[PDB]
This record gives structure tokens, C-alpha cells and sequence, in this order.
């Protein structure tokens, strides 16, 4: 009685994909993870009395032009797009990383949650009510994490979880 979820966390260099993953499945913070460390990591949570096996894959390069990334995004079930709150330039990034993932799907209906991570830095620069904005115009759920002090960390992932479970049934 078991159901497997395939998690991709996706984002511009620096933005915490990789803090994210490790807050939720290791329970620390790390300060400089390599940035080309590219891996998965598995666990059972329970979500909504469902036994779910998260398979989670930290990407580390975000390049366009990538077999493996083609293969990821067909594999993958609901994808974790994360921007950082002190970077407007990550936040851009994000409508191409949907763009990208959409063309591979060729579909509408993929299960995303829009994350802006490092919501414990003081120096925003990207508003919420603008990633509310354009998570409302992609018909996706926003959620402020922060993988330094772990707010929101297992929402963001149960969050697309939910998204996927959901999708299923559409
Ligand atoms: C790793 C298996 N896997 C996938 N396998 S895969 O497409 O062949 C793949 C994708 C990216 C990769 O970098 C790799 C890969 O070669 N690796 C990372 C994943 O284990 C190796 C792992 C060993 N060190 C170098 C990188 C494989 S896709 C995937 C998704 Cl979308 C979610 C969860 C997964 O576990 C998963
Ligand atoms: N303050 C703060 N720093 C973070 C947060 N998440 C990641 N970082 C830091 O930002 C840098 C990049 O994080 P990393 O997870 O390696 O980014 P990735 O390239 O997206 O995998 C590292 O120095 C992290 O310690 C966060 O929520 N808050
Ligand atoms: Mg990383």
C-alpha cells in the first residue's frame, strides 16, 4: 500500500534546489553544495493517509540543450520550479523553465508548484504579490520556503504531490 511520486526540482544556478532536497530528505542546511552534483533521493512520507515514495531528482545543470534533461522532464511526474526572493533574474528564469517542460509534455496539464526560496533574506526583490501573479496566470500553487530554517520545505514537496495525485484523476 504504497504510491510513488517522480519529483524534479528545477531552477537557475544558486536558487536552493539542492538545500531544498536535502533539508526535506536529510534534515540539515548546507551552505555550498557543489553546484554540478546532480542526484536522486528517495523516501516514504504520508500524505493525506496515503504512503507515498517520493523520487526526487536535484538537477544541477539547467542547460536547453541536454539529452538527459529531455529525459528528465519525460520521466518526471511534477516538477518543483524554485527561484530565490533576492534574485529577479531566477525569477525571469522561470517562464522558460515551464516553456521547457511543456514542450516535452507537448500537454497543458503539468503538475508544478512555483517555490521562492530564501524567504528568510531580508533584501527581497521579487514581490509576492508578483509571483502570486504569475502563479495565478499559470494555474499553479506559490509557496516561500526557506531551506536554511526549513519553512514550508515539506509543504512545497507534499504541495506537488497533491498536484500530481490530482492530475491523475484528470
Ligand atoms: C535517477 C533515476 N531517475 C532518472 N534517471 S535518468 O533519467 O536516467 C537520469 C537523469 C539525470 C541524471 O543525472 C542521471 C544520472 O546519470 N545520475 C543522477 C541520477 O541518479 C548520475 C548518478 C551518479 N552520479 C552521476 C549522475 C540519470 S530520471 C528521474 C526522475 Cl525524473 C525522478 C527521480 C529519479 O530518480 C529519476
Ligand atoms: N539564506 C538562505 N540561503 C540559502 C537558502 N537555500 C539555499 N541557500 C544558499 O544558497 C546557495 C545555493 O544553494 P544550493 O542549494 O547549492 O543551490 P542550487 O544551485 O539551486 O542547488 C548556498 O550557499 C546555500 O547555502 C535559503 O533558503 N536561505
Ligand atoms: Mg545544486
Amino acid at each position: 500500500s504504497m504510491t510513488e511520486y517522480k519529483l524534479v526540482v528545477v531552477g537557475a544556478g544558486g536558487v536552493g534546489k539542492s538545500a531544498l532536497t536535502i533539508q526535506l530528505i536529510q534534515n540539515h542546511f548546507v551552505d555550498e553544495y557543489d553546484p554540478t552534483i546532480e542526484d536522486s533521493y528517495r523516501k516514504q512520507v504520508v500524505i493525506d493517509g496515503e504512503t507515498c515514495l517520493l523520487d526526487i531528482l536535484d538537477t544541477a545543470g539547467q542547460e536547453e540543450y541536454s539529452a538527459m534533461r529531455d529525459q528528465y522532464m519525460r520521466t518526471g511526474e511534477g516538477f518543483l520550479c524554485v527561484f530565490a526572493i533576492n534574485n529577479t533574474k531566477s525569477f525571469e528564469d522561470i517562464h522558460h523553465y515551464r516553456e521547457q517542460i511543456k514542450r516535452v509534455k507537448d500537454s497543458e496539464d503539468v503538475p508544478m508548484v512555483l517555490v521562492g526560496n530564501k524567504s528568510d533574506l531580508p533584501s527581497r526583490t521579487v514581490d509576492t504579490k508578483q509571483a502570486q501573479d504569475l502563479a495565478r496566470s499559470y494555474g499553479i500553487p506559490f509557496i516561500e520556503t526557506s531551506a536554511k530554517t526549513r519553512q514550508r520545505v515539506e509543504d512545497a514537496f507534499y504541495t506537488l504531490v497533491r498536484e500530481i495525485r490530482q492530475y491523475r484523476l484528470k
